[PDB]
């Protein structure tokens, strides 16, 4: 399997003043955008290391017992409200990947659309503060730094697509964001059930099947084992780890406002019997953002698309992908 072309890009500039130096990385997110798809964000200020330590000492802490009482409602029928925060439980013997997602900490009971009930906002559900001393703390404070991160690289999109920096930005905002952060643990199991393992048409072993993300862009940290593949023209090609960066890719929600310019890139996750993590933060608008649709490849930069509402697109979405790849 051939080595994916996954440029490492520096961008320290989408942080500061340098309005030349940002175009330069613009043009880089651009290139890698057109290309595979994918890239390394470098230089991005978050202490990872420290992000995968708080999350070990997390996932492996946790108990049978605080994973029900956390659970999502797939997993717990009492916790109807819980489509999309908090425990995904494993199933020993069937199913391998558990994880714990959270949602916006500004989403809190008296927040106007959790008040209203609005799909896709909840309330994070936390486990104990005595058996999990600062984790709660950590994983908030973790939401705000990669949020940072976030609008800086949404900074670089926006130039790159010959917009002001502000595009998509102006629509990602802390008090309404529905930007989601997994802490995904991949365990490592003797033996590993085969049950958990997928195989692909080609006869590649998985972990997750075939997708598109449900997202504008995913800001991913994963620990330094080779997993993710992405669809080329060449077929699939590997995508190198690199656990000092975080791999950066646009969802269908930037195809759609792109006109496929910027194509939401197909990939996988290979079976790979090892303990590692998987930590994306999807960047998600608020649910009444609506970008009109455009398209950078035609002179008068119109398309054929209607405008979509963020929310509407992510509660869908996430629909479709758990019935198409499963629930996870
Ligand atoms: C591919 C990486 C990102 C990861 O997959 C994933 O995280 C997969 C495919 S992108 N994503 C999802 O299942 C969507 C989770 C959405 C989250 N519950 C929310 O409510 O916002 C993996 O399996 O390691
Ligand atoms: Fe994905």
């Amino acid at each position: 399997v051939s080595k994916a072309n996954v440029p490492k890009i520096d961008v320290s500039p989408l942080f500061g003043d340098d309005q030349a130096a940002k175009m330069r990385v613009a043009q880089q997110i651009d290139a890698a955008s057109r290309d595979t798809g994918f890239f390394y964000a470098v230089n991005h200020g978050i202490n990872v290391q420290r992000l995968s330590q708080k999350t070990k000492e997390f996932h492996m802490s946790i108990t049978p017992e605080e994973k029900w009482d956390l659970a999502i409602r797939a997993y717990n029928k009492e916790h109807q409200d819980q489509v999309r925060a908090g425990y995904y439980l494993s199933i020993p013997g069937k199913k391998a990947v558990e994880s714990f997602c959270y949602l916006n900490p500004n989403f809190t009971p008296d927040h106007p659309r959790i008040q209203a009930k609005t799909p896709t906002h909840e309330v994070n559900v936390w486990p104990d503060e005595t058996k999990h001393p600062g984790f709660q703390d950590f994983a908030e404070q973790y939401y705000w730094d990669v949020f940072g991160l976030s609008s800086a690289l949404l900074k670089g999109y926006a130039l790159a697509l010959g917009k002001e920096e502000n595009f998509f930005a102006r629509h990602f905002k802390p008090d309404d964001t529905l930007a989601s952060v997994v802490l995904i643990r991949y365990p490592y199991l003797d033996p590993y059930p085969e049950a958990a393992i997928k195989t692909a048409a080609d006869g590649t072993k998985l972990s997750f099947e075939w997708h598109e993300d449900v997202s504008l862009i995913t800001v991913l940290y994963q620990s330094n084992v080779q997993n993710l593949q992405v669809e080329t023209a060449a077929g699939y090609q590997d995508i190198e780890a690199d656990d000092t960066g975080y791999l950066i890719n646009c969802g269908s929600y930037m195809a759609h406002l792109t006109n496929n310019y910027y194509k939401a890139p197909i990939h996988r996750v290979k079976w790979v019997n090892a303990e590692r993590q998987s930590l994306p933060f999807f960047v998600n608008l608020g649910y009444d953002s609506v970008i009109d649709p455009f398209d950078p490849r035609e002179p008068n930069g119109k398309s054929d698309r209607e405008p979509l509402s963020y929310g509407d697109y992510l509660q869908n979405g996430l629909v479709s992908l758990i019935n198409k790849n499963g629930q996870t």
